[PDB]
């Protein structure tokens, strides 16, 4: 590919490697001042528009767009199905920015065409934290693919970024792009498993029937970490302690304040799930995951994958496989579908016990004007939604 968009940005070049002392920017001595106050042209007859996330109506035409035309398996057989409410919470973290939920609409019609959003967030990239903008939810309707608008909308967020004296980015993608830091493929353990093969995400042989298929993918009703329980307001303080020492050993992580401790893991129920086991008052252990659905397409029977996702666990009374066991128990009396992981942080080391099945797609991990030596994802500490 010639990545005509991506080799104008401050990104690495396709082949470039980084020696492990390299951590800083490509371009350094910004200036707000010298920002562009214009915003990008867009084609004729779209406008960008400003989304209010809080406003009922305005976060549903996001999740209409989202819902018809963001992400689907390359084999288009499932498509992201992010709920209003999962998008209030994602884009509504700890001092984020109206302006940097940005719309574009085609005018005639006055309906949202395209989306790109950031929040803000402190990236400790390499032992180095720097104040970063998370970039997420780019999406361009499917009818106005392969014009050149996702570098507009690309280029307009950073310039808002900027203005803000924000510098760097990070984001993640399915699409090889210049250049990864690091590279997490996706496994998933089956909960539903009828209901996973009827639809084709799972597979049986002659040697795994229907029947021995359930019995493998059975589990047993009781939490290994007795006192595992939904996390209430009093436990912000102890899951900011247990989580941000852990954090620390990777080698790119958020640093949370309290605030957005309580902000990304106070439960929401359809949205977000973490459970705490509390010993004499401290938060001992953590479990998380948050609910994503994909829509499937064409299926007579389903019309949607429920599937939660691993976001922070962390124990120091179990062992790190009792724990993600617990987890999927969890997952499970949520009544979800499938319990999905990414290769980051010490997730690799269970999935084989615990009767994950390898994916066949990866997550690529970017940085935004920045160069550093990349790492495998065990070393890899943050989970984007
Ligand atoms: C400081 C501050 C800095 C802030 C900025 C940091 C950089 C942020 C980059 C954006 C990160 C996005 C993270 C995500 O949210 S992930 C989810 C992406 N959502 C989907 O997967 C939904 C379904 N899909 C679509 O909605 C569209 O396919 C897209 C993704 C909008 C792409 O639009 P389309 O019509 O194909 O392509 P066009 O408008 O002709 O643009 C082509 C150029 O674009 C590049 N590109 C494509 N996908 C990208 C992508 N996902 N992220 C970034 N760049 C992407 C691509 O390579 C090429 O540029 P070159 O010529 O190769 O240099
Ligand atoms: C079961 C299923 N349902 N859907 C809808 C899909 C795609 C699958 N197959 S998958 O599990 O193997 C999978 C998954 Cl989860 C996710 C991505 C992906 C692609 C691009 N971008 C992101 N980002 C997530 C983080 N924020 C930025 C966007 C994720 C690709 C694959 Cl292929
Ligand atoms: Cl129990």
């Amino acid at each position: 590919p010639d990545y005509k968009f991506w080799y104008t940005q401050p990104v690495p070049k396709i082949n470039d490697e980084f020696n492990e002392s390299v951590n800083e920017p490509f371009i350094s001595d910004n200036k707000v001042e010298d920002v562009r106050k214009d915003e990008y042209k867009l084609p004729p007859g779209y406008s960008w528009y400003v989304c209010d996330v809080k406003d009922e109506k305005d976060r549903s035409e996001i999740y209409t767009l989202l819902t018809d035309n963001y992400v689907e398996d390359d084999d288009n057989i499932f498509r992201f199905n992010y709920s209003a409410e999962f998008l209030l919470w994602a884009l509504t973290s700890p001092n984020y920015l109206k302006t940097w939920h940005i719309g574009v609409k085609y005018d005639a019609s006055n309906k949202l065409i395209g989306f790109i959003s950031a929040i803000p967030t402190d990236i400790c990239i390499h032992k180095r934290t720097i104040k970063m903008a998370e970039v997420n939810f780019l999406c361009v309707h499917k009818t106005l693919r392969s014009k050149r608008l996702a570098p507009v909308l690309i280029k307009e967020i950073t310039r808002r970024i900027n203005l803000e004296n924000i510098w760097q980015a990070i984001y993640t993608a399915g699409v090889y792009l210049p250049k990864p830091v690091s590279d997490a493929r996706y496994y998933h353990r089956s909960i539903n498993v009828k209901k996973l093969i009827e639809i084709g995400f799972s597979s049986l042989n002659s040697r795994l029937t229907m029947s021995r298929a359930i019995k493998l993918y059975r589990v047993e009703d009781t939490l290994n970490i007795k006192n595992m329980r939904l996390m209430k307001k009093k436990d912000v303080e102890g899951v900011h302690k247990l989580l941000g020492s852990y954090l620390e050993q990777f080698n790119l992580y958020a640093v949370f304040t309290k605030e957005e401790i309580a902000h990304w893991f106070l439960p929401i129920e359809n949205v977000i799930y973490t459970y705490v086991n509390e010993e004499n008052g401290k938060i001992k252990d953590m479990i998380s995951f948050y609910s994503l659905p994909s829509q499937i397409l064409g299926n007579d029977k389903y019309s949607t994958l429920n599937a939660a996702y691993s976001f922070y666990n962390v124990t120091t009374t179990a062992t790190f496989k009792q724990l993600m066991q617990d987890a999927i128990l969890l997952a499970k009396r949520n009544n979800f579908d499938v319990f999905n992981a990414l290769e980051v942080m010490q997730n690799k080391s269970v999935f084989e016990d615990l009767k994950f099945g390898e994916g066949d797609e990866s997550l690529k991990y970017y940085l935004y004007n920045w160069k550093c030596a990349s790492f495998a994802p065990a070393h890899v500490g943050i989970v984007l939604l």
